[PDB]
């Protein structure tokens, strides 16, 4: 019996059933299911018959249900013998659940209405390792002051991570188990540390402290600060006996002096936030700095004067102490002007290799600094004014984000430049002077509308992951980039400026010249018209993504002048031609595509019209995308034009009709998409063959299906081949008749 | 009987009747029909059967049958003895078709495969005015020579417009009617025009010659030169006799000298059309230029030499007779600075009004210069380089579009500087010194990041119309264009830049110290933060555009900072709320808008709920659009919560249930839009007032109709409300069950 309404998985068992409007725990789950998430539905009523026969449940997922609160009865879990994690985030759940199974070792209560935290719903829970919390009440939401019953975490002395952020607390909670490894106390409220607040937490390698006495001007959310904006008040001996503390976050306190005692006891400290405080005077001096020769991320964004525009950067002499440091954070510092000698204390350090300046309005950089750091990798430069020379995710950060500086597949090639979101609108015969060996550099979005010449580059000739997208480049020169011989990637995207002008003339006759260009990138670029020269030529490259260009146009039917466009793109294997507004394709102009081709995207055109029989040409053709068309015809023959096809994508198309055999003898199809056509039903010749059918995915979700007894046949078939994975049986409607409707076909 | 399945329409008596997927011209015409449109259907076959009993048709318009050969007998028409106007656009007939009626005034066969005009098709159609046969054999198209039969036209005495462009004809035929007024030969491979070509043409006000030994080099389409690229051959004479001549198109003919006798016998010349020659020679010297004191537009455009990008455009001291020029087009004729000398011979000219420099590469100009015209209203410079100081329509133009140059709204405002699509990326203490009385000014994407503090515009302050679109300014400072007292326009769409990121403040105050400023359009500028005021406030504006911004997040459910944004905009009637992510807008925020809108737009957000009982705090509110939706529910009361509301737009959401008494009692709801929506059916009680409905329109295409017997209440209401328009009826189509589906609710 193929499962229903879950989707039930492989490896530990697992009940995908989330997102699938459900009204109620559903009786049908697999008596074996280990792990059932039934989060995102419209579930309101939780009762001790909810999972009865489900004895080997470990974890469960209820998170935000109902949409649009959730009623838990007492002891409606307490069977679950064997139930580790129960998750029961956005429910709006005015209380702690009574009678919560003590076999809990993950409990989260994250986004709920409750103010209460009693030794009632939590004492018993004495297997907890981690509580959460986090965001009950914050911000102007209209909610209570929380209260927390003494001693009531005191019994739980397996518990490792506690999360109180967000919600207000105005202490410390007194009688926390020495067990803690991660306190999370960020915006709640308190205003003083005492030295009995974390006295008996030896264990502790984590403590959030962000927000409390927040700076508040130009915060992007409802911001209270403590009286005259005042600091966090840290007693002198606050962390004396927290001597296996790794992570510290002390964001947004409203700190201007940083007690360089607090370190201490602290050997082993490793990252340190201390953004959005008002540290420019302790940047400068920074006794701190002292106490840290193990520190290896180091965050002192946002400390900016309000106000003020200083020319230079003012860096201590202590910064030279930070021996370990292997990443400075400097953004939203504000400054004119990087010299050489401001960040000479930086250029000693052994392992510090990235650097981030973002969002600084720095005007001028003297790039010759930057070889004299000892090992550079991520010079992060963007979004300055360099020139020619849930509304918040609870299970995130909350002061930045946590995505690379630089995109993993460019930083991969070595040393990276991004400059980024800058005005380098013409670069500069000296531009990249007195740098390191950049391999990856970025200039996305400088407003550059140069005609490159093959010269501009010459001073950085080793570039092999070159990021120009969203410029205004007038390609107008065949040897534009050509000095760049170890050239990778290169990513064109956005630079539709010149490219939209009919009466301007472009070149695109550089891409021949590469001997290592793998991945090239023309997305987006109107390209609609070239000068001369009307292919594209590389006997290298392997990937070609041509979306949001004009193939309607080049390849239109009175035209012959591209209709070997990518023909000398002699080692292609992925090809992307989506968003090209294409009716249909000239049947020669699909011939010359390349045969090496083991990937063709052609979705979210106007196809009305596809010549399979052309598969023939393509021999090692593996994935064909036509999804987002107006296809109605499907071929009865594809075996006769393919051996090689594995996945056929063909949603949101408006095919009707399946046609007899249209499954044989077409042994490679392990994938077939039809969701979101015009099927009615599916007849019994359509899927059959005699051969071997390799098909382990059919998708027809979104299809008109009429629930009469002409789709038994289907069903049977269902029946007969439970290896076949059709997802979201939930949403394989009945369209019609309006007894049926509504209603998935499985369950009739 | 409500008309099926063509639309009819008041003022003689349209059948609209286009694209929507008919076979046959469809028998349920309504006799009293004169214009019949039947373009873009499936049509395949006409016959004297097909029109029969519409004897009173003066129009018909079969453009584009079938989508994707059309079939008329012999004779077909020959019945219709008012037929004045047939259209046969587009239909890939093989031949003109034979018998038409003699009372044919107007025939278009224009993009079809005739390569054969003959006598028996054409010579007897005597009452012929206008005959369009463009665009059959071009460019790469598989198309035969075009055969004219001697004489063919010579017979059709009443003939004003011929147009025969975009056929292969290599001569200009013989025998051509003496009444013809415009003749229109561009791109028909004529090499020589002789003496006697046009010499009894004598009431010729247009010839179109274009495109005949065409300029080649970066054409936007195949193109064949003359031999060595040479020019069209004009005999001396060729104009002799063509005294009433008032336009003259000669574009892309290869040109180097004009001959000034060519215009001796041709004192009316209003417009003369010499783009993508190569009269740069002929434009620095000009002798022809003293044969046109009548000339009024002159298109000069895309005369470069190919290759050359010289210093200064030279103008001949000739242009100094061009007494009657209004609008002189200079594009594309390529060069890095414009000084004041170089315009000398145009600034006595006393009607010229519009100069187009579009398209230099124009790196500087002396501005000071446009003052001492005698009279500018539109100086164009759009795309240059200014620094801080159908694949082709058949029945447009060919060679340029032609939109305004200046959007109409600005240039209504007075005198017009486009400076749009440069690099003027600050300004600019004396950026506009020198400058005439601008009233339309037009920056938009000029890279422009800097910080605006109210002096940057002081030598132009009376601005009215302010476009500074597409560039990356950064609002920080509540003087901003607070110098421009008169501004009536302003649009700051597509300035993200800085918006975007919620580290750096944003300031949007100086939108109150305009007492003149109407319309505002604040569209995709990714508005999510404000620093210290969060209100937009201003007595006089009229219409606020904030489409594409996060009103999702200002309008968290837990911040209360925004919840008043728009409540100062006090004298507000339209506003556009489009395309913000909102799921639900909180009752009191939606209370604090402007009590005074007649125009609210919330379309295309994720709306799952709406209140409609606070549109009772809006009693001018006429127009209400929320189409693009996820709503569900209407309310059963809308009479109780509006009397002012006259149309509703609801396109594109979820509604499945009409209520009870919806109606009653909008004494004032003219058109509602349900279409696409999850209706099923339409009860009785739903549409149903005892009082006096004056809905006049209701849309429900796109709905999945039950076709049983409980459709019938609603087919006898639409029986019984004639005046009830319900526009594609045939797009009223039945989803149930499989005996109706795809089936018109209306015929069933
Ligand atoms: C103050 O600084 C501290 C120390 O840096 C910082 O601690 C980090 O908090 C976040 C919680 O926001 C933790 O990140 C989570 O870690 C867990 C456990 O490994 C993961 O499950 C989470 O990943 C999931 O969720 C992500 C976001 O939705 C998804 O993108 C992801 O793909 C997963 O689904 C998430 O990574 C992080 O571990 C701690 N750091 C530790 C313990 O070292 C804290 O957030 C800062 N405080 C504030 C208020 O900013
Ligand atoms: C050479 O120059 C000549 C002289 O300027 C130029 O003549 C113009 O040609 C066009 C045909 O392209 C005519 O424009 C049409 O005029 C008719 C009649 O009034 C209108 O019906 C047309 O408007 C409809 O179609 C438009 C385009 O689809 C729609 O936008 C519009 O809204 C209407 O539906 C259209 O305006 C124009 O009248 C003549 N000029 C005259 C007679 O003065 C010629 O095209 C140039 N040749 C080339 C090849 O470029
Ligand atoms: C221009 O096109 C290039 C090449 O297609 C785009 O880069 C590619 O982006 C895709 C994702 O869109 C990357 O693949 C993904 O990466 C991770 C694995 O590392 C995986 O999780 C995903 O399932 C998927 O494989 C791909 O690596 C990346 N390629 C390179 C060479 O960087 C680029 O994003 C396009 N540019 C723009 C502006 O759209
Ligand atoms: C920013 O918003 C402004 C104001 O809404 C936009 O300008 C307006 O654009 C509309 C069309 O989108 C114009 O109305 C139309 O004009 C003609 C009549 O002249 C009519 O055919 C249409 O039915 C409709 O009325 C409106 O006049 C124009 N307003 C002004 C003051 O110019 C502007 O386009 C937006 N900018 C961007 C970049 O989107
Ligand atoms: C080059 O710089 C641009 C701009 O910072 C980067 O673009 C960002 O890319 C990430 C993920 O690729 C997106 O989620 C952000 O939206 C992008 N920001 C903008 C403004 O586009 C780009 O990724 C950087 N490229 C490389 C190779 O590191
Ligand atoms: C200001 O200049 C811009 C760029 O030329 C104009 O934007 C064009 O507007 C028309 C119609 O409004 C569009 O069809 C074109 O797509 C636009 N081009 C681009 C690149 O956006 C804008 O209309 C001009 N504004 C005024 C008021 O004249
Ligand atoms: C109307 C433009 C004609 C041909 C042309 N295209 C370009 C272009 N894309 N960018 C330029 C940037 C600066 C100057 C000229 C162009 C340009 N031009 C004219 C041109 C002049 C001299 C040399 C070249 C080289 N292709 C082209
Ligand atoms: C991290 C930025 C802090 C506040 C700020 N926002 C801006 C901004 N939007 N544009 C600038 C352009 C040039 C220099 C600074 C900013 C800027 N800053 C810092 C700032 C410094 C001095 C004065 C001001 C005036 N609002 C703001
Ligand atoms: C710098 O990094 C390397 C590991 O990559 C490590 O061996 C060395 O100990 C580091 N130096 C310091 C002072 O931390
Ligand atoms: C073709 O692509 C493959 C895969 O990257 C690469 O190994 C090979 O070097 C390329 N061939 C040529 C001729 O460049
Ligand atoms: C499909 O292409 C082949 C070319 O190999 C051709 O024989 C056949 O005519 C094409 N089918 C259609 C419908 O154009
Ligand atoms: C300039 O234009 C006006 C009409 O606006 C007209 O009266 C006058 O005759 C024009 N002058 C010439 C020389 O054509
Ligand atoms: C309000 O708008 C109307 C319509 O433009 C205008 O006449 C009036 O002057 C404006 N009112 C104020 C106080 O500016
Ligand atoms: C609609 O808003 C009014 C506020 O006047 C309120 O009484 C009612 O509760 C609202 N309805 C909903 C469903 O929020």
């Amino acid at each position: 019996s193929r499962s229903y309404p879950c989707d039930e998985k492989k490896q530990s068992v697992i009940a995908e059933c989330s997102n699938r409007r459900l009204q109620e725990v559903p009786q049908t789950v697999g008596k074996y299911v280990t792990e059932l998430d039934l989060s995102d539905n419209f579930i309101t009523h939780i009762t001790n018959e909810s999972f009865q026969g489900l004895q080997n449940l470990t974890k469960i997922n209820l998170n935000h249900n109902p949409n649009v609160g959730l009623n838990i009865t007492d002891g409606a879990f307490l069977n679950l013998k064997n139930l580790r994690e129960l998750l029961l985030e956005d429910n709006q759940l005015p209380q702690i659940p009574s009678g919560l199974p003590e076999s809990l070792t993950e409990l989260s209560l994250i986004q709920n209405n409750i103010y209460n935290i009693t030794k009632e719903g939590i004492s018993r829970l004495i297997n907890l390792k981690n509580l959460y919390l986090a965001w009950n009440c914050y911000f102007n939401k209209v909610c209570e002051k929380t209260n927390i019953e003494d001693g009531v975490f005191e019994t739980l002395t397996n518990l490792e991570l506690l999360s109180l952020s967000f919600n207000s607390l105005s202490h410390v909670p007194p009688k926390l188990p020495s067990s803690l490894r991660k306190l999370f106390l960020s915006n709640t409220q308190i205003k003083y540390i005492s030295e009995e607040d974390f006295k008996g937490l030896i264990n502790l390698t984590l403590l959030d402290l962000s927000g409390n006495c927040p700076r508040c001007f130009n915060a992007p959310f409802p911001c209270v600060p403590c009286d005259g904006g005042a600091s966090i008040n840290i007693d002198r001996f606050a962390f004396q006996n927290l001597t296996q503390l790794r992570y510290l976050n002390l964001s947004s306190t409203s700190l201007r002096k940083i007690n360089a005692a607090w370190f201490k006891n602290m050997p082993h400290l490793k990252v340190l936030d201390l953004e959005f405080n008002y540290l420019v005077g302790e940047i400068a001096s920074g006794a701190f700095l002292t106490m840290l020769p193990r520190l290896e991320i180091l965050d002192l964004s946002f400390n900016y004067i309000k106000g003020s525009y200083p020319q230079h950067i003012n860096i201590s002499r202590n910064f030279s102490k930070l021996l370990s440091l292997r990443a400075l954070h400097l953004r939203g510092y504000v400054f004119q002007e990087l010299r050489e000698d401001d960040f000479q204390p930086l250029m000693q350090l052994p392992n510090l290799s990235t650097i981030n300046l973002g969002i600084n309005f720095i005007k001028q950089i003297d790039f010759k600094l930057f070889q004299n750091f000892s090992n550079l990798e991520i010079i992060y430069l963007s979004e300055n004014r360099i020139s020619p020379l849930f509304e918040f995710d609870p299970h995130s950060n909350f002061y930045h984000f946590t995505r690379p500086l630089i995109k993993p597949q460019c930083a991969a090639y070595g040393k990276a430049l991004d400059l980024s979101l800058n005005s380098i609108f013409f670069i500069g015969p000296n531009q990249f002077e007195n740098l390191p060996d950049i391999a990856c550099l970025n200039l996305s979005a400088n407003s550059n509308a140069q005609v490159l010449s093959g010269t501009e580059f010459s001073a950085i000739p080793h570039v092999k992951y070159l990021d120009l997208t969203n410029n205004r480049l007038d390609f107008d020169n065949a040897s534009a980039l050509t000095e760049l011989s170890d050239l990778e990637v290169l990513d064109l995207s956005y630079n539709s400026h010149y490219f939209r002008i009919a009466g301007v003339t472009h070149h695109l006759e550089f891409i021949q010249n590469f001997t290592n260009l793998k991945v090239l990138n023309l997305s987006h670029n109107n390209i609609y018209t070239l000068t001369d020269k009307y292919n594209l030529e590389s006997k290298s490259l392997v990937e070609l993504v041509f979306s949001g260009n004009r193939l309607d146009i080049l390849w239109n039917d009175d035209d012959n002048r591209y209709i070997s466009i990518f023909k000398g793109l002699k080692n292609l294997t992925r090809l992307d031609l989506s968003l090209n507004r294409l009716k249909h394709i000239p049947n020669e102009a699909f011939l010359n595509l390349p045969a090496s081709l083991t990937e063709l995207h052609i979705n979210d055109n106007m196809l009305k019209f596809f010549n399979w029989t052309l598969l023939q040409q393509f021999p090692r053709l593996e994935l064909l995308d036509l999804r987002g068309n107006k296809l109605l015809f499907l071929t009865d023959s594809l075996s006769d034009f393919t051996s090689s096809l594995r996945t056929l994508l063909l949603s949101h198309n408006r095919i009707s009709h399946l046609p007899s055999g249209f499954l044989s003898e077409v042994s490679s199809l392990k994938h077939l998409d039809l969701s979101s056509n015009l099927l009615k039903t599916i007849n019994k010749s359509a899927l059959e063959t005699k051969t071997t059918t390799k098909l382990s995915m059919l998708e027809l979700h979104g299809n008109p299906f009429e629930c009469t007894c002409d789709i038994g046949d289907f069903r049977r078939w269902m029946d007969e081949h439970l290896n076949v994975k059709i997802p979201r049986l939930v949403d394989v409607i009945c369209a019609s008749p309006g007894d049926q409707r509504g209603k998935s076909i499985v369950s009739l």
